[PDB]
């Protein structure tokens, strides 16, 4: 599995390229793992992915929550990985040909898939949240091997822990903006996702520094 | 929305050159494109202001947008300010992601449509059996632009009857996918269609064959 330092993986939401440069060559000592989504790409270009390479020691895991029929799904991921993107994210509610198609093209191009099974906000419980167990379920029986679950509900994070089992590699966000615990969700989690907790502080570094030293026991 | 023939391609070419030749070669039957994340990652968001500067066309932005509130604003401010007139989303995730979508749509003078079912076989595990509560709920939103399926004809016609005759829907699955163009404009407003027309031999042929076929639909 991935090495994620720190197990501290930085969504990088801000959508100008100046300043997601600045804070994440800021807190570059103490994460090697970056999340890059939608804002930024569709503000900067793909090319951003190549600068972030370029510019720091990082993994680059897209956040594309891939949502589309199987045939469009594998021209976004060869898109990506053809970017320079380890990995890409997956939804997995259209369900297994979908998911089967990003697998598909993950393996062709040496590239790893995360499948997202259950999501943090209010939203989710009104139709994520029932079909959640089957869709980690399904990831199970397709080889899926990285998940991505809510630190903003420790009890559904653990079961999802438990469908995948320990070997999975199991992230999560939520913790901090959206209230979600980094010591708790690590207790089932791999690594915690941290997006605005850090890039709006008034010093990313020293927030992110915070966080790290709240878990430094279970590093 | 006023969409010419009641078509609107789906250009999902990867390469820029190709996309604006293809285009250029059915512009005289279509005045609607909708651009994707195919096309989008490989060429950039700028794609969205040639398509408009060349065509003049409207643009959806096919983006299946499908994540958490404050994260789907931002999507859709990107979208919008790179020219795009509407934007898909996808109702799975729930009111408040499609309510975010809603509001920076109202913000920049453009459209949220709701993807409320698909149309490939996937679709069958778990978006199928959502698929009512998820039109209901773009109907308690004040959705008025939806998506549905040209493969399951009745299932297109249940969220027609959902929505009412005054919403506007769109349908993909027509010719590659198997869905039949004349059925599905039975109920869907406009069909969208990508293979059929972008790799066919002759695409301006295939378009005007289309058309052909559901004259009287016109
Ligand atoms: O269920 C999920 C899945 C996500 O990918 N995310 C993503 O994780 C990040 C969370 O950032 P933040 O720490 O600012 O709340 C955002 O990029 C968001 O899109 C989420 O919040 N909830
Ligand atoms: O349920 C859906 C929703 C879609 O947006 N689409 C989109 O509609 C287009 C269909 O293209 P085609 O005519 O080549 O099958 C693709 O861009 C696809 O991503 C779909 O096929 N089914």
């Amino acid at each position: 599995v991935m090495d994620v330092m720190n197990r501290l993986i930085l969504a990088m939401d801000l959508m100008n390229r100046d300043d997601a440069l600045r804070v994440t060559g800021e807190v570059r000592e103490y994460i090697d793992t970056v999340k890059i989504g939608y804002p930024l790409v569709l503000s900067e270009g793909m090319d951003i992915i190549a600068e972030f390479r370029k510019r720091f020691g990082c993994r680059i895991i897209a956040d594309f929550k891939v949502a589309d029929i199987p045939e469009t799904n594998e021209k976004i991921c060869r898109a990506t990985f053809k970017a320079g993107a380890d990995a890409i994210i997956v939804h997995g509610f259209p369900g297994a040909d979908s998911v089967r198609a990003c697998l598909n093209v993950a393996e062709e191009m040496g590239r790893e898939v995360f499948l997202l099974t259950e999501m943090s906000h209010p939203g989710a419980e009104m139709f994520i949240q029932g079909a959640a167990d089957e869709i980690a379920r399904m990831g199970v029986d397709l080889g899926v091997k990285n998940y991505v679950g809510p630190s903003t509900a420790p009890e559904r994070l653990s079961r999802l822990r438990e469908i995948i089992g320990q070997d999975s590699f199991l992230i999560s966000p939520g913790a901090g903006a959206q209230g979600g615990d980094p010591g708790e969700t690590l207790r089932f989690a791999d690594a915690i996702i941290v997006g605005r907790s850090i890039y709006l502080a008034d010093n990313p570094a020293a927030a992110a520094a915070g966080i790290i030293e709240s878990i430094k026991d279970l590093l």
